[PDB]
């Protein structure tokens, strides 16, 4: 009945030999979106400018349902089980995920002359379906606000869930209207037309995604020697060197390598205002385009340039409860600009670009685009706590070697989106419902296979260790206001967040 | 006891239908490396100056241990199995790798007022232990002075084992100590962590490797067709040419093309004097970088243009017993330049570099760097009869078609190093050791898998055929000196050494 | 369903030969804790000032939770309950802990014009989690204001949980800000991590503890011959007096004995104003420090000394419903100050501090300071009625003979807490939770084993005996005004509520 | 025969879930000692002078033999195994040691006109027998020279055994001779009357000892709450402050405390020149004395105070072959005055001295001497990488809390001690031997019982981590000389060697 709990809270991380478990429960709220209306949503503004909202021409519709993200590591990770994770093991990756939805309250807001009564709807109903078939667009951007919080008790109020369709402006960039925009490829997805658990309080509903075992792997491993010093230091080599005379006693980077590093894009940061996405590195594709940054990983030197490295916002603190953060910009104070340094990836990647030239004796010269050539190897830019643990590529002909710079392992198959919205309860007059809202606890269970380090190295290694300082800052605990803190730099990430910590010997 | 041989010697190939065993066996001196002590080596010159020594810099860790290096065709096979399998067999990899150490001999070096005694320590230990676990540094890289000689009767000095790691130089080129290099993930590795065999006059040891089925074959295979010439003569397409207009009779060329060559890299040759890395194409990875050379496989015309052929010396004679070659350089003139032509790629290969403009209707200009784009197909390098068997190549997050423009077959998994030194015995004294080596006999065997070429062509096919002028040569036989001569040239390598033979048909 | 109820009310105590099962049932309300909120807690100021509030400094976490606290006997007995043990048993201890709680009742709170109306939540859950692995921090100080109240309808309102963590000040006991306070080992913990039952009304939940066997029993007896006059009083011994000269008949004191009292620490007792930690007798440990008083057990003639007396506030009177006492004072008026007086131990324990000198022939002075050695025999303070039952203690590397002076069984291993939160309940806005509130009933079960005394002396014994004037005075019994009146003074504690009223003999 | 090894080299760690083996192999000199003699061995001069030696007197004997001292953390592991064990669990503790002796050579040594020759003495023996019995005298002082070297290559050589005996001087502190000195009570020991195995080379020996399951642990848990501090913040307690007035609000310090800290020792440290052992803090045993630095483990706010703080030389660098070092002082600059600063006890220790007087409302005043009372609880001070696994204890009547503030796990039973000496080869004339010596490798395998530590905190923890500071100052790796350089200074064993780094929650 109504009297018995359909679920356990369980936030916990059980770590086995080569597994663990995560959990994540969440206090979820699920509001009514838009009255239960699917809505055509759009801009019809193309500038594209930078610094500048609404620039973008999209053409889309936000649907009356909610869905539920738990796609980044902070989620299902304490801080102590990410130092565990990155300290202790050389890879890691998602094998199952279950998520519980359980004790449902579906709450009646009503109006009186003293402020908002909340009352239980005790036969009110909540629809749910995970869509695993790929049946509904799949919202694949990374670390966007529709996430969970990081720390247990953030409620979670449930992202509408909302989609882009094929448009085409045959106007300019400041066409007035974006009905112009669809296309007989703009495909409008009823998610009611799926079918839907109805849920009273005192139903249950779980869901169980297996990431298949072709999974790739969140990989840990820095290389504790260079690509380009694999040589023996004490004897000479036959081949020649660069330009093909004599390989010279402890000259190793004038000797010819057997291998190449990573491919090489240079980008540009541009500071000026007022700029376009034409003004950055980028390339057109389809309605718009994208900027190219951060680009293939790199070694940089310096902890800030953003259009080389991944850079993201981490918000300084959380509060517990947000409210619905749909339609809300991150506030900028709120937040820091992160950017996770690829130090890591001295060893293995290209501190510079290719330089070479056509003309015969002629100086060489940056390449603004190496793209892959046989014999390239390079190390992938480190995970972050606050990177994405998957990254689901959008379906094409053609994939090489699909990675997001932003983050997440890359994967062509993720758990799909679980969808909910509260049943609408007409009240018998045109144009209205009684209002309520579901409240309801999740919990997302994610199975991991690890990988434990293995090194052989006499000295010591490093470790992410967590120090006064941080403790001093508020890191990974809540402050006085009962906000959890997470108080986070660029060079607070290295030290603490940033995978690629195991020592690789080879 | 001490009195029985605990092995035989073994230099025979063994051909069967589809595999040959190779034999080496090698009279072997360990010597003792630096009293049993591990050294940190390093260089702190930066400058990169081809053509001057020590300019890379470096630090590692020189073992008091020595390896077995054996990864060489001319080690494991005579000239006429090379040419055997070069005419025979369309392609061929390595299966399993045995090596045997046998007769061992820890001799004990006194020096008297009449020059130096030789007498047999028979309780003297060598410890030997293969590392396949990847527990300690591989050294990867090719055709260092590390190997065997490719005589049966070469007396063969294992190479000391140093290894460079993880350094960092905040200074410039020019600083004056090295010591500043070392950082958090630079790892000694202490050898005698191991676990290894002790070993006295009368014991043995073995050990067997073998390569995964994955494992790459060495392709002997030429195309006797080009790529652009696979329609049919006498026929007209409904394709177009490359500018879209007919594409006329008997005029190929101009038609589009259903796949494109191999990636093209532009390098460049310089002939300066006091020219850097930064000099030559060129890219910076980690403390230095490495030179482009020799790039793509691409068809050249000439014979010697060093940038974009492999370029190596070869010995002109080898010595018997040329004792321990540690931290020797390779007179330039007991070498020769040899450059692998390839002349094998014409048909498959890029002759020149990709040609296009961004400009509408300009002139098509080279293109610096063509990376792989779809539809490319393209041809290795040739090998040689010098070249490396195989490459192992780095452990890295991301590889893209690994190959080495310097040879060997790419393998991410490779025999692992045998490490041997002989056991110090102390004389009690502060600071000092019984002077002591060991001789032994080591066999490799390598079981290799064959694939025999298979032709229909109605005419002969080109053979590697010994000629006189190689006799008089003196080719692949001893001088009156007791020398086994090479005496290769570019062109020699062409009509003897190269792969690529095998005339393909498809 | 929630027309059922999940449990049933028991208060009895049950008596077997050996054992006692007593329930403790308490209304039990479990309030929200801070909007369900973590809450980094502190104080800056260290200056230590006795009689002056917020003179220590801490950092801590208030966590959201609220916990069990029973440990007292006062909950578990009836003062009859209490008059049975303590006259009729030599030792008891508790053995098992069975803590129920049922007939839970989320109630919303709702704010109108007129008044608070009080609505059930049906569907509103709380969560519970025993915590018995020491996976979070246990409150280890006794008779602490958490505790049940000592009547049966008491109403309990469940202490907010919170702790104080490892904090390092490198400011001065003025410093401004808590905030420099963390330290690396300054650890956070979300109890959300845990798993909690979560439970709607019809739920029920139950934990079990069972106490070691190894736990140590609180000891009633008393001696009634002094440890000093053991010998027979008709004979001479062959042992000599304290100076070694000849013991005389009936002159014992001088006779050498075959041990030594317990240790002995002189404490000071100060009454002047604005006094720090640092002028009584005090110890410096980590951030503060700790006061030495009562000290070791030693008999005092006076009913007060505080200083070496276990001294504590004692409840005038209790009202059954207090409401949430959290961050509140003990009225100074509503409580007595009590000294347990160490009657019991005039006959096992040291009267003064042990006497000597350094200086050979010197008059022998008080030894501030006497340890243990080797010899030594005490008897331990008596316990009270308003006694914790045992005193968990912190874990050290070492402990020597555990004792509480507070009071309490010395335990390494006691009930966990058991921790309740009311399951937060957003109103879907921004910081903000629907305002309800648990009420349950928790029955504790402690199961005792009991030593029933055994004295063959001829002549009566004392025992604890209620009087007309306990009766007038309206100890254990309720007043005119529903309140639970205790009315103790230290004469009354020595009467009525003290242990080591079991004459023992030996 | 002699052609055939006896055993292997491991010097490898092999960790399991609760387990870890440590192997540690040496190459070990086994040198005659004193032309195979026992002799008496003793110092007149009892003057006990600070900074000059032989300045106490002893009696005793050097006996021929030599032994085994593998007693140290740094020899068993290496530094990543320390980093690996001191990050990752609770405590640990040895449980059976298992050492091999094994390829055996008895070396001739020969003087000729030119230099020594040595030569195979095929024949020749060795003595070694363990004694577990207790037959023999233990020689219990850890860290002495004796040790094994930390690197695996580092050349052992057995230090000769020698004991003292039981002395009693008569005379004065200047007595000339020590031949006054000897007791009924004092034993010679003849190592030659026991049963050894004599082993030519072709033998091997081994000897297993097993720790009792009652051998302590090596705590590794650090407390994060003050033992002061257990109390929750937000509540008042029944309890009385120090001086029995009211508990305030958040001024804990001065609440009564159920447990004290550890015993405190008032401990002096001089500067000046010409100071005997009785101007430090000490006390008088038998023939001398011992000084009482450090104490009892108290937390020490500053780097250096030597008298309470464990402090010891840890040597620069490791030569790999010192040789025999018998009666030879360790050199003052070769080696860094470290010391264990006691930071880690700042929750659970006396960060001063307890603080009481006598006189009635006198102020109170600092005690020398506080001896271990009830209620005391405390934590060791933290063992290092380089203090000694265990510490046995003398036999005596009485032990309390047995523990040696200079480290090691204190044990009632520990590996006897395995005695080695080259069988005395006589020449056939009087007072003569042939020269001779023997080398051996000695595997010792160490069981090691491991507890995983366990925390749920949320934040991060500490860890040891190996710093590029670490690197660059070339601490766990060899210099360019072939020395393994340590490299430590107290500020690098805090952030390295320390023990205490597990936090423990309670
Ligand atoms: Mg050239
Ligand atoms: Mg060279
Ligand atoms: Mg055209
Ligand atoms: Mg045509
Ligand atoms: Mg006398
Ligand atoms: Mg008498
Ligand atoms: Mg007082
Ligand atoms: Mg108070």
């Amino acid at each position: 009945g109504i009297g018995h709990s359909t679920g356990n809270w369980n936030c916990d991380t059980i770590w086995a030999e080569n597994t663990c478990k995560t959990y994540a429960s969440r206090h979820c709220v699920c509001l009514m979106r838009d009255m239960d209306q699917y809505k055509a949503i759009g801009n019809a503004n193309g500038q594209h400018g930078l610094d500048t909202e609404n620039q973008t021409q999209y053409f889309g519709f936000s649907t009356p349902w909610n869905y539920i993200d738990f796609n980044q590591y902070s989620v299902h990770f304490s801080p102590r089980d990410w130092q565990q994770l990155v300290n202790n093991y050389s890879r890691w990756r998602p094998r199952a995920v279950h998520v519980k939805i359980f004790n449902l309250q579906v709450i009646q807001k009503t109006v009186t002359d003293s402020g908002t009564q909340y009352s239980n709807d005790l036969t009110g109903t909540i629809q749910i379906f995970a869509d695993q078939e790929g049946r509904y667009p799949r919202l694949l951007y990374p670390n966007q606000t529709t996430l969970m919080g990081p720390f247990p008790s953030n409620i979670y109020y449930l992202p509408q869930y909302a989609y882009m369709t094929s448009m085409f402006n045959s106007g300019g960039p400041t066409v007035s209207s974006w009905w112009g925009f669809p296309t007989r490829e703009s495909a409008f997805y009823c998610l009611d037309e799926s079918p839907s658990q109805m849920l009273r309080t005192g139903n249950e509903w779980e869901t169980t995604f297996v990431f298949p075992s072709s999974t790739q792997w969140c990989n840990n491993k820095i290389s504790t020697v260079s690509i380009t010093q694999r040589q023996n230091p004490l004897y000479d080599t036959w081949n020649v060197n660069g330009r093909g005379d004599d390989a010279k006693r402890g000259n190793f980077c004038t000797w010819r390598s057997p291998w190449y590093p990573g491919p090489y894009i240079y980008l540009t940061d541009t500071s000026a205002a007022s700029q376009r996405l034409e003004n950055l590195a980028n390339v057109a594709v389809g309605p718009d385009g994208m900027p190219l940054a951060p680009g293939m990983p790199q070694y940089r030197s310096e902890s800030d340039k953003d259009e080389y490295l991944h850079t993201f916002w981490v918000p300084k603190k959380v509060k517990m409860n947000e409210g619905d953060i749909r339609n809300a910009q991150i506030d900028v104070s709120t937040a820091t600009k992160v950017q996770v340094d690829t130090s890591t990836l001295y060893n293995t990647c290209p501190r510079s670009g290719y330089m070479s030239t056509v003309s015969q004796g002629g100086a060489p010269a940056p390449i603004v685009w190496s793209g892959c050539v046989p014999g390239m190897i390079w190390d992938n830019r480190p995970a972050t706590y606050f990177d994405p643990i998957w990254q689901q590529f959008p379906e094409t002909d053609e994939q090489f070697k699909i990675i997001s710079q932003l983050g997440g392992i890359p994967v062509k198959e993720s758990p799909g989106h679980i969808f909910v919205k509260v049943t609408p309860k007409p009240t018998g007059a045109a144009n209205g419902l009684i209002d309520e809202y579901c409240t309801f606890t999740c919990t997302v269970e994610i199975e991991w296979e690890l990988e434990p380090l293995n090194t052989h190295r006499w000295n010591m290694r490093s470790m992410i260790s967590y120090e006064t300082t941080d403790a001093k800052a508020g890191r990974q605990i809540v402050d006085e206001n009962g906000q959890y803190q997470v108080n986070v730099n660029s060079a607070d990430i290295t030290r603490l967040y940033m995978t690629k910590r195991a020592p690789r010997t080879n």
